[PDB]
């Protein structure tokens, strides 16, 4: 482009990067960042600020649970958020929250235990879970997410067949693959729920920094809002800086926090991502990652908007996050929708992934590409259903 | 100007600081000013230009392809044997590994075979995961395969799963020592014959300090990597802080182990960093800087060495490591561990329990020569010998 940039994509290739659709697909599946968003140049700077400000310190073995300049930011960080108090040695650095689920589901569940869920939530979550011999079970939901009485009734059944529940996994704000946030009455009346049955919630919080109306938040965290009793919540960098950094972190109460971190898994490799967490650590200090989420969602916000404005079979414009998900309204099955967008030379995502549907359900990201392509993927896309 | 200062070196940041005043031979720390920061400094600025966007994108599920080619190309020319870079995964550092491998690989209730001394991180990552160590005897090179043999019929006969056996067979921690090819051998067969898999924990292997000596070929691939899984990391050459390493098995292992949803949802367990690194492979940077950390390493561990001789004599033995961070000082006759510790702490210097890694003949203490100059070294071993005598 004009200005300086490292965003290039000659390396964005199969063995590299996770995944790259067919060449000639107009790729609205993955909820991946832009390559050209991506924030290249700011990293690189990063670590030359981290490498020289921390010196050795950088590349010896970190702080188990983290670098503390790291966990007093980001405490301060999310109770700015909540508006509600939350202290640093409540925090736990991560290598993604991939790893943190990972964590979790082997951690604080066991092989057979149960995990409820949406009857539509993280289709790679589930995969982690299941690998991890845990069973799956969904939970009715609404347009809010997890109703209470329908989990209520799951919890009590779960006890009365002897089953035991590990946790219920939870993503309340900016929700894969719908798009809605849980508004803060839904929140409590879950809350309320699990406290009765002291069940554990896993509250997945991928997309909370990325509301895309200027100057709106989403409502506090469940885990906040619980006073982080029976709760721990799962945050990362790889919505906002970059997937491949591996780095994000986790919230819990002091005894929580303390506990996990007191395991071998930190006791012998130390900060689960260390250099990496100070390279992070030096845009949080200065600012640069605020003025980057600034940017960011500026970007997010004109590619939703082209997309929407495109589109407009039912939608509801989500208010951040990665993901349009539209709902057959009309009875068209989910494949003849998505034999449409082969037609069209487009991809997108099966709701069918994601679990439970009212009818067909689609997924799709406008994350990943720029708004002249999201408008041409729309327009081929409403001309093969048409 | 060195970058490597320790101007940050300081609880909350790094792992842990021995009180102010203690001559440190405890940890098996890289010393600071060996840390090569200015080196990986240039390898994060090369990857993020020529690397670009994919550079923080996802990752290839079992590690960016350049670094599993070359991975495997070493291992082979390491090994003699060959190595094809679909037996390679990427982890975030062998603590990360062993805890996949222990909550993947087996379940709660599980046991896990070790040697009477080995690591002792290791263990507690095997014990918080719910699994049950056992330890078996060894000698001068290791696990006993008849000790082995009785161990596992023992537990087969009880009905208690065995989900692995766990080696560290170069430069063992704690003691130092190099299994040699003919031990390697007699235990593959033992485990072969039971079909128990091995955990082959290699993190030294590329720290021999004699210039012309290469350890033996790993178990790995002596097995064919048939029931064996080797860790690797990049912890004790460039760095523990940046949590990269890898994983070698066979092909079916590597690609099942890949398709856990742990991969599938987080992509390559450590990409930015893993590319950063791969500057350095293919650059020959990195061989440049083992052959000079070797070469300090090996000042280090003869300046300790040196400065101990006064010590070995009549039962209170020390056997000269060929690679790695330690040397192992074997007391015995009586001599009682806490009474050694204690002259330790009237010296003014830390060093690490032999109880902490298992059941030891006598007492023994292990001393580590990675983290201090080698006049640090002496003065230590110095104070030691003062207060020991």
């Amino acid at each position: 482009g004009s200005v300086p940039s490292l965003s290039h994509t000659r390396q964005w290739r199969p063995g590299v990067v996770q995944e790259v659709a067919p060449a000639g697909v107009l790729d609205l599946g993955p909820g991946y960042i832009e390559p050209a968003l991506l924030p290249v140049r700011l990293l690189r700077g990063a670590y030359e600020q981290a490498l020289a400000e921390y010196g050795a310190a950088a590349l010896g073995y970190g702080h188990d649970p983290g670098a503390q300049p790291l966990r007093d930011r980001l405490a301060a960080r999310a109770a700015a958020a909540d508006g509600l108090p939350c202290d640093p040695d409540q925090v736990l650095l991560t290598s993604g929250t991939s790893q943190a689920l990972y964590l979790l589901a082997t951690s604080l569940a066991a092989p057979g235990d149960t995990v409820l869920t949406e009857e539509l939530c993280y289709d790679l979550g589930q995969r982690i879970f299941r690998d991890c011999s845990l069973r799956l079970r969904q939970v009715a939901m609404d347009g809010s997410g997890m109703l209470p009485d329908a989990l209520d009734r799951a919890l009590t059944e779960g006890a009365r067949a002897g089953a035991k529940t590990a946790f219920v996994y939870l993503t309340p704000t900016h929700h894969n693959p719908t798009g809605h946030t849980m508004p803060l009455a839904r929140r409590r009346l879950l809350l309320e729920v699990a406290a009765r049955h002291d069940v554990l919630i896993v509250e997945d919080d991928a997309y909370t920094e990325l509301s895309l109306i200027p100057d709106r938040t989403p409502p506090p965290s469940l885990a906040a809002l619980a006073g982080y009793r029976r709760v721990v919540r799962l945050c990362s960098f790889s919505k906002t800086l970059g997937p491949g950094l591996r780095l994000g972190w986790l919230l819990a109460d002091r005894e929580l926090a303390g506990r996990l971190a007191t395991h071998g898994l930190f006791v012998s490799g130390g900060s689960l991502n260390h250099t990496t967490s100070l390279a992070v650590s030096t845009l949080l200090a200065s600012g640069a990652y605020d003025r980057h989420l600034d940017a960011f969602r500026a970007q997010l916000r004109a590619r939703r908007d082209a997309l929407v404005g495109a589109l407009r079979v039912e939608l509801r414009t989500p208010e951040g996050g990665f993901f349009l998900w539209l709902r057959a309204g009309d009875g068209a099955d989910e494949r003849e929708l998505l034999d449409g967008a082969a037609r069209a030379g487009v991809r997108i995502a099966a709701g069918s992934r994601f679990g439970t549907t009212q009818g067909a359900g689609l997924r799709l990201a406008f994350s990943f590409n720029p708004p002249a392509l999201l408008e041409q993927a729309a327009k081929r896309l409403t001309t093969a259903w048409s």
